[PDB]
């Protein structure tokens, strides 16, 4: 492993010093390099198993088997004295800014993961650009640097959940003591929206200034791989031109779908609208099921909206479907109306949106039910969330050799690698992973460590736990009930549950034996836990915690043996014992 | 090990079968049992690895080595056919009732760890009896079945924390686009309790519910053990007489402490009278800086309250010192006020409490700071938090043989067993032990099973993590800071640590770079991780999960390689790398 590990890490790193914690002559070196204002990776040979093995392979790419080592781009650049005869000649500069390329590193996508891996490779000396270009939604919104979480996905998307939670918050401030006349008390949707994109403006201001701060090139760009070391980029001008790189990350994201019906694109709008609407919906059409339909339906339900939710089949297709269930039951029994098992066939336009006023527009729906029924109602806004899809031209990346799949995401070995060797792709257009913000900040920076830094560790994409931030949120971590008992079989899978109620509950005069929890298990692996499920509020805080035992391999009894904090929701998942096949009650 | 533990188990157990899954004259036993209302335990010897050696061992106790066996009270009573003899002659019921003592087990003491433990072994066909008396306060305070927690403790705390909360979030619902006139809005304290005691009494009712239901006979009785299985109760007739059990578990639990000093015991108050207190405080003085003393003080902040916590020397005394000034910090920059290196001399009266129009009276506090000025300063209500202490008599505990420490605290084995064999004990009396109401629980419930149904497993009481609900709230799991270096030394600890946060921070206005978090690590060890600290909203439920983790042996790789959920304050744990030896920042 030793040998192919050091050809890949002297090949790409940047900038790169083998060194060890002892060596004043290494020392020497870094503090030139630091005085030089020279960026880059260290190896200290003494704190690695084979670094004994490493020192003397170094010698057949240096000659030398001494520490420091210096190497640039694929060159051993000198020892120590080498070193300091280049900096005092102040030739340095000009070695260390010697490449082919323009850049070390282009990344092509401005959000979670380019930002983070773009970024990361600067520390270690990469010379990096990062292209970020926002395509305008067909009713022209745009916005700026940081992606779809920071804009139009996690970051608003919470804010707005937040908004509603406090609307219950309100209502369980009179209960616990507080003098408030809610009759009174209504939601201004621009005032929010207002501050919303007030913190949205801090994020896109702050990744512009941490990209100057680690010398990344920040270039608002539609870029376009054209061969494996060229990228084509036109600006706003519509000027365009060429830049090289040695490596390519594509973060090129998702944009939403619409559906292939009239007055779709002309009258609909999606997430990528709503975040930034100048207009409260108003009277609100959310079709789709996705946990995007359920989170903007459930806000705009808290915030005193008018809603309904029209589903095609079943809600969170691919989640555990009785946590589902539970959602969309509460979310019923808390003012969201669902249309089960109904497709819209088309928008009709009947008042335009007021630009002025700032007031919705009015359009008419007609759809049907499996029933036979038709479906014919006015709703002031619809909003599309019907998946999510890539933008990468599927004829260029043929060009160049860049497989896609069916989907038209980038196929990736495990290391993000495309097919071509040089070029690697991160987040949600990456075919297979989970489409996360975590995931691809930890794809990216653990990425530009194995390029710039010689990293070996992979990003793990098992068990990663995951919350849909609806009313009531839901919070998962592993397998669902279904897919355990599908790859293992009945036989072998335990699953102990319990309703709760938080605290918060009870002088608020809300609901026994909602909130749920279970933990799915497999019985012939000493109870090992292959699924945690709980549905409760702050469920993201709760399951992220357990996130780290479960990837640690936690058995039920590991469980079992630690205590529970008291008062919590989540310390009943250290309290449980009624299990699915007993058929004893989960109620408390 | 085999033939110890069955001695001890068919010693101790009340109504026991040893049985197997496969076994059709063991559910024939078993159906006998269940027709007749018998609960006992069950042990599966074909579930037991030693199963085998078990079975022939039984014959030292039954003279045979078949199933099913069934033992009461130490006796054999008789394989399958014998049982259904018994049956059949109407004799089981008084065979399964014999007894020379009136119970299995008496319990005294009715709160967190004596019902959890009651309950548990009442499942087992222990009769069990629970005796719970609640001797009034100086001012008559006094309140019903469930113990501190419930009645005086972490129930009524967390839900005034949660009306302080509601504060806040008041406060933030504007930000949010809620239109509310804050300035006409108050809170009534007398609402707040009506809530809380009416919550607070659906848990006594339900404490007696559920001992009535589970067979348990409940004695509102002050008990007193003096022999090692004879407790003579008084009730409140003052009607003297003496019960007679097996097991006894002393549970009672602690009170608070006064200070020695003029007017201490006649004008001030405790957490035993806040939680139902008539009256608003008003402008209050906490006496003390334990976890009580500034949860109490924080919700009466934020409730409206002018409030000032006199502080002899440090804060949270056997926390983390950094988060207890963390935590201190925050509550002064949110309007409590610390009266530092004060000690209070004597309280006068200057108002009497108005018991009619519910407001409270006026004290004078004196006391003097180390500087040698003087504290003089009116208040309407003084509360003293400066620690709780056992109340069992030290005379009868060494009559009977039960020993104590020099904290009047009950000296046990690390199974809860005093110096008298058949008298355990529990909670907040077991010597040594976390003072917490799960800790409790878990040990009652673990204790039952081994004396009445043959379990082995014992409490951990290593790592258990906690939660303080100041303002700002505090998790902790391990080990401080500074008891890890103490233990392993400074060389061999690194902490990682940052700031964060709350998404729900920013479109509020709230602080920037107040909440913080920190793993204390051993370098030696793979970076074990020692002890988790962190200060932010929902930290309970941010915590408990990572203490299944910590349990485990988590390191510092196993919460880098799991993945954030986004966006939560607790995902900021899977990505930290700033460490204290670097003197790098940790503000983000
Ligand atoms: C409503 C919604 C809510 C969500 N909520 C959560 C949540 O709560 N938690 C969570 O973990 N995840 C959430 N997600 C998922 C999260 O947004 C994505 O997983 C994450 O943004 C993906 O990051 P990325 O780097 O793959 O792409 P993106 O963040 O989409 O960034 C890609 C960037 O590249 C731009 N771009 C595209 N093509 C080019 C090109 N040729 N040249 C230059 N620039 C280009 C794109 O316009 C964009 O700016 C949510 C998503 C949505 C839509
Ligand atoms: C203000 C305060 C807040 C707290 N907050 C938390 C928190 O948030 N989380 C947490 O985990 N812990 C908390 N605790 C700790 C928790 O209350 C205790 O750890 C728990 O109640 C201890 O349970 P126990 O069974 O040992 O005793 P207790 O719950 O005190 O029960 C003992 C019972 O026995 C009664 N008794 C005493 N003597 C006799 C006798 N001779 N005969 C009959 N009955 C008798 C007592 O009156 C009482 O009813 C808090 C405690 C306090 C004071
Ligand atoms: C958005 C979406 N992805 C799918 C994958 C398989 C089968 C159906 C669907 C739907 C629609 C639906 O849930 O009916
Ligand atoms: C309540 C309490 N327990 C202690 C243990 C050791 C030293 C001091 C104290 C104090 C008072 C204080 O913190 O000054
Ligand atoms: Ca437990
Ligand atoms: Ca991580
Ligand atoms: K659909
Ligand atoms: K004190």
């Amino acid at each position: 492993g030793t040998s192919q590990w050091l050809r890949k890490t002297v090949d790409s790193a940047a900038v790169i010093l083998f060194s060890k914690t002892t060596c004043p002559y290494c020392k020497k070196v870094k503090d030139v390099l630091a005085e030089a204002k020279i960026k880059h990776a260290t190896i200290e040979l003494d704190q690695l198993s084979n670094g004994s093995a490493i020192q003397k392979c170094l010698a057949s790419f240096s000659k030398i088997e001494t520490v420091p080592q210096m190497f640039v781009r694929g060159k051993f650049i000198g020892d120590s004295q080498t070193v300091l005869k280049y900096y005092s000649n102040d030739e340095l500069a000009g070695i260390v800014n010697e490449s082919k390329y323009d850049y070390d590193l282009i990344v092509i996508g401005g959000g979670s993961g380019g930002l983070a891996a773009g970024k990361e490779a600067a520390k270690y000396g990469a010379k990096t650009a990062v292209l970020d270009y926002v395509e305008p939604t067909p009713i022209g919104t745009t916005w700026g640097l940081g992606g779809t979480c920071v804009n139009v996905g996690c970051i608003p998307k919470k804010l707005m959940h937040q908004a509603g939670l406090l609307s219950h918050a309100l209502e369980d401030a009179e209960h616990f003591g507080w003098s408030l006349d809610r009759s009174k008390i209504s939601h201004n949707w621009s005032t929010m929206v207002e501050g919303v994109q007030s913190h949205i403006g801090s994020l896109n201001w702050g990744y512009k200034v941490a990209l100057r701060d680690n010398q990344v090139t920040y270039l608002n760009a539609k870029g376009r791989l054209i061969s494996p070391h060229e990228v084509q980029i036109t600006d706003k001008n519509q000027k365009v031109s060429t830049i090289t790189g040695n490596k390519i990350i594509l973060a090129t994201g998702e944009r939403p779908k619409y559906p292939e019906i009239p007055g779709a694109v002309e009258y609909g709008i999606t997430s990528d609208d709503l975040f930034s609407l100048p207009y409260f919906p108003g009277k609100t059409l959310v079709i789709g099921a996705s946990y995007v339909a359920l989170e903007c339906a459930g806000f705009l339900a808290s915030l005193g909206g008018d809603v309904t939710v029209m589903v095609r089949s079943i809600l969170l297709r691919g989640f555990d479907q009785q946590m589902a269930e539970k959602v969309g039951d509460y979310m019923e029994n808390h003012g969201v109306k669902f249309a089960k098992l109904c497709v819209p066939d088309e928008i009709k336009q009947l008042k335009v949106v007021d630009t002025e006023n700032n007031k919705p527009g009015l359009l008419l729906v007609k759809g049907h039910y499996t029933d036979g029924k038709k479906f014919e109602e006015e709703f002031e806004t619809v909003i599309f969330a019907v998946g999510r899809e890539p933008q990468l031209s599927k004829v260029l990346c043929e060009t160049v050799g860049v497989k896609l799949d069916k989907n038209g995401r980038v196929v990736c070995t495990d290391d993000e690698q495309t097919t071509v060797s040089n070029v690697y792709a991160i987040g949600d257009i990456n075919a297979g992973k989970p489409q996360l913000t975590p995931v691809a900040i930890q794809a990216g920076r653990y990425l530009a460590r194995r390029l710039f830094a010689g990293a070996t560790e992979l990003t793990d994409y098992s068990n990663v736990a995951t919350t849909v931030f609806t009313p009531l949120e839901y919070g998962a971590c592993g397998l669902s009930e279904e897919d355990a008992i599908e790859k293992y079989g009945d036989k072998d899978i335990e699953v102990y549950h319990s309703n709760f109620k938080p605290l918060e509950w009870t002088v608020a005069h809300r609901e026994d034996n909602v909130c749920y929890m279970k933990l799915v298990c497999r019985k012939s692996d000493n109870m090992r836990v292959l699924g945690l499920h709980v549905l409760g509020p702050n469920a993201g805080e709760i399951t992220q915690g357990y996130a780290v035992a479960i990837k640690m391999g936690a058995t039920k009894a590991d469980f079992d043996r630690t205590i529970g904090i008291h008062p919590t929701c989540s310390e009943t998942f250290t309290t449980l014992h009624v299990t699915k096949k007993s058929g004893v009650s989960p109620i408390v």
